[PDB]
């Protein structure tokens, strides 16, 4: 059965491939899962970081994101921070370990990005991120 | 901080497959997190049920009873995890009926771009087959 251009299906068979690699190369080399380095990257890049705004960002449903927290804070690598005298949420945050391991892992996350796109011509990586937006947007809608 | 997620191929395509999964299956005999798994089965070989539980976010557990009850269903067999024959079909049947669902998701979408995305999906992939 042809799937070729079934954009779902192609887009799930990369991802997944991509996703099951990833989780090989994070294990091996920093003792982290692909998942636990995705939400590290999310708590290094923005400021009040929810269970629900890390599940927006990332995708992955609320018990995922909450199940990985759990983990990497067992682990050290994140604390939740109360803000109890503040008129706001608690948020997720890095512990200085977690954000020395961005530190140290995101030079790897770096190259591998650069990996993946290396036979791209720079319109083409422009072409990419335009068409990914778009269906990001379409499916928003559905 | 060091990586803008934004313009960061990887978390756009990985963000992107998971948005399109929480949204037909039900109609096939199984349930999400069976079709998930599936899912991830069809797209490369010898999987664990570590790697599993690690990509789709899911408790090592509820990874094995599901992945016990594809064995039972006949779509599964083994700690390296394969599709059958049928589980492979599954999938590409499962698919091939969900059309409707992908030609909503390219609604706005001209001819010339459905080429262009599909030619940059083909890259992508080429690429991942060779990390």
């Amino acid at each position: 059965i042809n799937i070729d251009r079934h954009a779902t299906a192609q887009i799930n068979m990369l991802a997944n491939k991509l996703m099951l690699k990833s989780s090989t190369a994070y294990t091996q080399k920093f003792g982290i899962g692909m998942t636990e380095w995705r939400i590290i990257s999310v708590l290094s890049s923005a400021s009040d970081c929810s269970v629900q705004k890390i599940s927006d960002i990332l995708g992955l449903d609320k018990a995922a994101v909450s199940r990985t927290v759990k983990k990497l804070e067992e682990k050290k690598y994140i604390e939740v921070n109360g803000h109890s005298e503040d008129k706001r949420t608690y948020a997720i945050n890095l512990t200085e370990m977690g954000q020395e391991l961005y530190e140290v892992a995101s030079d790897f996350a770096i190259e591998r990005e650069k990996q993946l796109l290396e036979e791209f011509e720079e319109a083409e990586k422009d072409q990419l991120f335009i068409l990914l937006k778009k269906l990001r947007n379409k499916v928003d809608q559905m």
